[PDB]
């Protein structure tokens, strides 16, 4: 699948990302404006915007399930629980071990029919093994959706069951800089 | 997604089509020599390869679920049911009264692990709401997914619940046929 941008109509915020149509979730993506007399920004804000029979949602940044930055949420009562975890093989992630900074913002809401989660990632596209992504270029992220809850959703390291469905998207980072990035923050 | 060119290793058909990654079963399709004279052929091959997992399986030759030829599968034993159908609005498909022959070809081979149904579509590029596809152009389609049996198995007209997964992929029509087509016939 192919990302486009789009406005946030509650916030304005503009995105570039997809709405998957079988579970009705939006991703979006929206980085710093891009530097050409310096090495780029590490950080990005995004958006998860799910059902509530959405029990977790997974986004694995390098567009594959190992050996890359994973960002995994949830809805638990009015709060969103929220990680950053790594996988070597198909199994279990765990918590990553580089420095990388989730911060839930404000925009952030949860109602009677969907959670929806707006978050800064500090950190979020150079990682401790080396790898990352280039916001110059084009790549591909990935997504994972659960219908099943986590074993314990207080618990931002819980763990959990195997997602019952996965995809992908193709996106051109160099399109997704915005000069309103600052104010998006503020 | 987008379709490729692959060749089935035991039959040595060649297709256009995918592999969706989640439920790992392959679509492909293959049409017959392009007319440089006259009218386009109305029929064309395909074949699903599922893992037994997969209770029923739909392609939706317009790559939408409404106004265009659907075609539904299943295993039921060592026998594929297979149905051509039609839906008004996001309601059970029903038995499509059209002009279309779903045949099933003898490379067609369910065994332990997975089912592999290869068939022939006569008429099916053609529908009696006046729409089809353009075998010379690119188009989409799309598939359906179930992991819940049918209600009655040994009814090819049986009703079922919705799919528990659907996907898209494009598709360029153009490079879908095959010079071979008549001998996949024989
Ligand atoms: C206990 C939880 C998990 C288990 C056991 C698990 C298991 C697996 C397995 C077996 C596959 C291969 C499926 C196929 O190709 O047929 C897969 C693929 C995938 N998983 Fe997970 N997963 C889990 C958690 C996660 C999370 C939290 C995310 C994202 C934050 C994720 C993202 C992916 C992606 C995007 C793929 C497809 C691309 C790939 O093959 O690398 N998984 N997973
Ligand atoms: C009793 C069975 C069925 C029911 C109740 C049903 C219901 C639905 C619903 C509610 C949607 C909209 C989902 C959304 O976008 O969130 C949909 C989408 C879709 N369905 Fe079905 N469906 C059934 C059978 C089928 C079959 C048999 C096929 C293909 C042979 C099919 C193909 C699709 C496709 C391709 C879409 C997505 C594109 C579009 O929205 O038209 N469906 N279905
Ligand atoms: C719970 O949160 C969801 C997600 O934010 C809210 O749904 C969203 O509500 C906005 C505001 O109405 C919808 O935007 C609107 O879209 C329509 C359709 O094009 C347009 O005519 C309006 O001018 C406006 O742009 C948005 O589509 C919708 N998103 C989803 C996924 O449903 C929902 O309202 C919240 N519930 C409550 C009770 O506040
Ligand atoms: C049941 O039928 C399925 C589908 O035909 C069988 O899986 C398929 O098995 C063939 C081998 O005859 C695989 O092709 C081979 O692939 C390997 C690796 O790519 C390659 O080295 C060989 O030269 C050959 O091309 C094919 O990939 C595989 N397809 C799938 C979807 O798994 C399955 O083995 C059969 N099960 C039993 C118990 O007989």
């Amino acid at each position: 699948q192919s990302a486009s941008q789009f406005t946030d109509p509650t916030t304005g915020f503009q995105f570039t990302g997809i709405t998957d149509p079988v579970h009705d979730v939006t991703y979006g993506f929206v980085f710093p404006p891009l530097a050409t007399s310096g090495a780029q920004s590490t950080e990005f804000i995004g958006e998860v915007v799910a059902p509530i029979a959405s029990k977790w949602i997974g986004i694995a940044l390098g567009g594959a399930m190992n050996n890359d930055l994973l960002l995994v949420a949830w809805a638990n009562g009015n709060q969103i629980v929220s990680s950053t975890r790594w996988a070597t093989g198909y199994v279990q992630p765990t918590a990553y071990t580089g420095t990388a900074t989730l911060t839930t913002l404000p925009e952030t809401t949860i109602n009677s029919t969907h959670w929806k989660w707006v978050f800064r990632c500090q950190g979020c596209t150079e990682w401790n093994n080396g790898g990352g992504i280039d916001v110059t270029s084009q790549g591909v992220l990935a997504w994972a959706f659960s219908n099943v809850a986590v074993d314990d959703p207080s618990d931002p390291q819980s763990t959990f069951s195997e997602h019952t469905d996965f995809g992908f998207f193709g996106i051109d980072y160099s399109t997704a800089h915005s000069a309103n990035y600052q104010n998006y923050l503020n």
